[PDB]
């Protein structure tokens, strides 16, 4: 079942557009009667790009967690086939359901994302793009981490990596060491996780989003302006009505030095205690 024939993948619509890729909603319909299952299909639109896409497929196929989007297979590598979660990403879900979801529910999502991240860390996988737009909703009480387009495996003898060119992602989720020196690690994923906790507790309201709020708080360019703000110790403010303990955890995720941030394994029990 891990080999999907191209002729049987029926295009429905666009789910997203990446760096040099796209994700489409397709129906895998071998019977041709519209009764087949819906799937999310990623494809490249370059020899390095092809190598990186094959790397992504190999990473996702080797991840088995209730908190990581499921790999289904490949089509010939021409396309990466994943499960489709019709509730879509957490960012939009929170905006739609804000008046229904309480602090307990946000802590449950936080705990699930943390468990997914502890698991990725155990596989020596740096995600590099953790954000509420990349977290999917399986059900009202179950979320999963998605978007492995920038994920990288750490070699056995090195706990970080350096990128030659600065990143192309919206800058507001990057750890200071990534902004300054293009260094990524499981500890920079912890920094981004703190921003995801911020997103959850603001219900992804656009008016106090990481972009809107950092830009408001901010000749010198935006990247350098953000790095200056962060280096001064300025941070995103506690979301409206945020539990104090939750804001304290965000601040720990945003410790200036990566070695001072808590690990996902240390955050996990703290989030579970707050949820209980
Ligand atoms: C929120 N609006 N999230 C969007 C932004 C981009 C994008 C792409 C794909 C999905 C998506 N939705 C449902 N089911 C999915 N299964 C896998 C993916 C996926 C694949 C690659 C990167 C991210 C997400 C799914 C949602 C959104």
């Amino acid at each position: 079942p891990t080999i999907f024939e191209e002729r049987h993948l029926k295009y429905i619509s666009q789910l997203g557009k990446g760096n040099f890729g796209s994700v489409e909603l397709c129906r895998y319909d071998p019977l041709g009667d519209n009764t087949g299952a819906l799937v999310a299909v990623k494809q490249l639109q370059g020899p390095d790009q092809q190598r990186d896409f094959q790397r992504e497929i190999q990473i996702l196929k080797a991840l088995h967690s209730d908190f990581i989007v499921k790999y289904r297979g490949v089509s010939y590598s021409l396309r990466l086939v994943m499960e489709y979660l019709p509730s879509g990403c957490l960012r939009d879900f929170l905006q739609r359901h804000r008046a229904r979801l309480d602090a307990s529910r946000l802590l449950l999502y936080s705990s699930q994302i943390c468990k997914g991240m502890e698991y990725l860390g155990s596989r020596r996988c740096v995600h590099r793009d953790l954000a509420a737009r990349n977290i999917l909703v399986e059900s009202e009480a179950h979320v999963k981490i998605a978007d492995f387009g920038l994920a990288k495996l750490l070699p056995l003898d090195k706990d970080y990596y350096v990128v030659r060119e600065p990143g192309q992602s919206p800058i507001f989720w990057y750890a200071p060491e990534s902004l300054s020196d293009n260094i990524f690690s499981r500890q920079s994923d912890v920094w981004s996780f703190g921003v995801v906790l911020y997103e959850l507790f603001t219900y992804c309201d656009k008016s106090c989003s990481p972009s809107a709020e950092f830009l408001r708080m901010m000749d010198v360019p935006a990247l350098s302006r953000l790095l200056e703000l962060l280096e001064e110790g300025q941070r995103l403010p506690a979301p409206p009505a945020c539990p104090a303990e939750v804001h304290e955890l965000m601040k720990l995720c945003w410790a200036p030095s990566p070695q001072d941030r808590p690990s996902f394994s240390a955050l996990g029990p703290q989030l579970d205690m707050l949820w209980s």
